[PDB]
């Protein structure tokens, strides 16, 4: 009956390819092999956490084409992230606090030209 | 385990009313934008400001429908002024399974908050 | 088994009483007959908005004296708020839809010396 | 209706490290400390900073038991500097009926992460 808010997965220290320099859009696109890897659905709430300027948010994720490699933070959130930024991109979810205790969350690492493992 | 989903949003609406002297916290919402959004009366809502990139939290309550109101008269006033585009989000919980195939409710605008 | 995340009730422009000017403490402690009218729990998740100075912060509610009308901002949060300023508390609960689509928040109004009503 | 409550914290604890090129996200501490405030292993935590007024969120890991370490070593080096005093906390959901005699975990601190 009582209801942990455990880490899903993440995306550790990928790199942001895009940033609409025009604040249009919405959302973090994010190539669907990296949202696979880190167990992260289309339209999940998502809180994004910027390693180079430290500013945090949270926004939703759309899947970007398969192999593209793409990191797009567009709306409103293009204010808090930029080309080149390094970020940690995670869901949570909630579960009861016995399969909370062995919980294990997808991680996917990133190097280079994002790079996954 | 249980997901948090894009319910729904109006995606860039404009800030119609922002008078810090009205007392209130809320965003009213006219309530054929609630309709297609499906965001409810008293409803947790996430704003997120295109303009000035400020982020916050509230709650949503109907303005009058046809009005086309976005009001942030109230507290809520320190972070948005009249002309402002921002987008409005909500969000909901359900099973992982049921997560895979939902689809939140969008709607779109131009101009002076016409719906497209 | 969609889940809408309400708000469940306020205490609608009540004073700060106490800010910690040491920092000292925690939580926000609220006169218990407030936090009965606002149907607001002891050790409940709780939002504040400081309409005076624009500042929106998060922490728990616990008790204080019935009939003291204390609103007492300690620990981290009396950096958000001062004796005098005026604040929207709210708590915010989880239902389903059908439910939640004639939901009646609980909501406490304030005026002059913390008088509910 | 279901009540977010707080499930336990760890009342004025130092950061102990605090070197932004590390180049993690979460906040280690003390098994010990987890194991008296109910925290888990990768749980969502709330951190208010007391020395400084900033509040930010992130999750818990475990440093080795007896160390004493809070550890922001990491992205929320932005936020804390070793020496400050910190509230860490996290919350769960359940019923109303049960929220209402709900019993949160606290531990309390003196000193150089001494537990009392």
């Amino acid at each position: 009956s009582m209801i942990r808010t455990m880490l899903q997965g993440k995306l550790h220290r990928v790199k942001v390819t895009h940033a609409d320099l025009h604040y249009e859009g919405s959302a973090c696109a994010i190539d669907q092999d990296f949202l696979d890897a880190a167990g992260i659905l289309e339209n999940e709430a998502i809180d994004i956490w910027n390693v180079t300027n430290g500013k945090r948010f949270s926004t939703y994720a759309i899947a970007a084409e398969r192999g593209s490699r793409i990191i797009s933070v567009n709306g409103a959130a293009a204010h808090c992230a930029s080309v080149g930024d390094i970020v940690i991109i995670a869901s949570f979810v909630t579960m009861p606090d016995e399969e909370a205790r062995t919980w294990r969350p997808n991680v996917a690492y990133f190097e280079g030209d994002n790079e996954m493992k």
